[PDB]
């Protein structure tokens, strides 16, 4: 079972206890981790951020105690701009030289392979999302044909039907990937204007459920079916959760609200907390199990967040053994609680540990 973890480079500016930087994350905690984001310059493989280089080398030593810790770089991001992404997949030198431009990079800075993170595809990129995914292994393979340790090409994927049916062709790309990591969480933006939580493990109470796709189980199950092999497929489990601000006295789930939730005080951003942000939010709280989708949220005064903890991880691990997955994917080592400060116990990683638990379990 694969346990693909994701690390941010921009954790490293979160204020005090929230900074967090390559060398604090566990070398024995997963099987894989993912630094994000590298970028894309005259159409070859480049860094992000300032200190892109110093990181790596952070991340890539944890590899010397734990030669088994495999390491990808992901490339794309949400401040890319799909519109850059598009361009460059879609051009056939832009193409050509970006992908030649991969093997040698990640020889360069240690890594084991990349992991493609273009978000998302339109409708019209279908194709060239197709052909990318095809020749950027063609590439790798020909690049160690002589011996090396093959490079590793993964790739994020969005949950959304919708998504799923306009940018992706399922079939074709689960071939020349080697794992895809599925993006199993903001099924409920805050834009919907009612409370709801963005990572069920399934729909729950038909009644009041918006969608009937905006779960777990279903993004699962539908690539499956569109002939995503198990053994490549790995499901994502969130370490942070969206949040509301009620508008009224109604606190359970469809309950009005006036927009997202007030910014945690690390992540600063509304609509989002860390684990470790909302175990402090937890103190004085209310958490209320949501029967049918296996997953918690918690209330107080009026603030209203859907998020994951041991127990829910717990099951959705469950579940994706029961469906034979590759394994589970983490998003993000730096929003679960890394220090250990927070929830208390003292214990490090406790929502990424308590997967790896799960995943070794039975
Ligand atoms: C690429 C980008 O927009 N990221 C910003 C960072 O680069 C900023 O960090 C600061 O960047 C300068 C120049 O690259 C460094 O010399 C400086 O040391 C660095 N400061 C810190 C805190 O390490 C960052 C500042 O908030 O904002 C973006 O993340
Ligand atoms: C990633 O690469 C892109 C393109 O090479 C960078 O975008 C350029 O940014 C500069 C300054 O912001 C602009 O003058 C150019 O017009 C941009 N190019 C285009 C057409 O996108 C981007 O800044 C890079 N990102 C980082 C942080 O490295």
């Amino acid at each position: 079972y694969k346990l693909v973890c994701y690390y941010t480079s921009w954790s490293q500016y979160r204020e005090g206890d929230g900074s967090c930087f390559p060398d604090a994350l566990d070398r024995f905690l997963c099987t894989h981790i993912i630094y994000s984001f590298a970028n894309i310059s005259n159409d070859h493989i480049d860094t992000w951020e300032w200190n892109d280089v110093t990181l790596y080398g952070m991340l890539n030593t944890l590899k010397n105690r734990n030669p088994n810790l495999k390491t990808l770089l992901s490339v794309g991001g949400w401040n890319f701009g799909s519109q850059r992404f598009s361009k460059i997949a879609s051009n056939t030198q832009s193409r050509r030289t970006f992908i030649k431009s991969v093997p040698p990079f990640l020889r360069t800075h240690g890594f084991d392979g990349l992991d493609l993170a273009w978000l998302y595809p339109g409708r019209r990129d279908k194709q060239h999302f197709t052909t990318l995914i095809k020749e950027m292994k063609a590439e790798f393979i020909k690049e160690a044909q002589p011996g090396k340790k093959q490079l590793l090409l993964s790739a994020a994927l969005s949950a959304g039907k919708v998504t799923i049916d306009s940018s992706y062709d399922i079939a074709k790309i689960s071939q020349h990937l080697d794992f895809i990591s599925i993006m199993t969480y903001d099924f409920h933006g805050a834009w919907r204007g009612t409370t709801g939580h963005h990572s069920p493990l399934f729909r729950g109470q038909e009644d009041a459920s918006p969608d009937r796709f905006s779960n777990t189980d279903y993004a699962v199950g539908y690539m499956l079916r569109l002939g995503a092999p198990a053994s490549k497929l790995v499901m994502g489990i969130p370490t942070f959760g969206r949040s509301f601000t009620l508008a009224s006295s109604e606190t359970g789930v469809g309950a009005p609200i006036s927009g997202p939730g007030i910014p945690g005080r690390f992540t600063k951003e509304a609509g989002t907390l860390a684990y470790y942000e909302i175990c402090d939010f937890l103190r004085g709280a209310t958490v209320h199990r949501i029967l049918g989708q296996q997953v918690p949220y918690a209330t107080k005064g009026n603030q209203w967040v859907g998020y994951d903890d041991q127990e829910s991880v717990k099951s959705k691990v469950q579940y994706l053994k029961d469906r034979q997955l590759a394994g589970a994917m983490v998003w993000a080592l730096d929003l679960d609680d890394f220090q250990g400060s927070f929830c208390g116990q003292d214990l490090r990683f406790p929502l990424t540990n308590a997967i790896k638990d799960a995943l070794a379990a039975t």
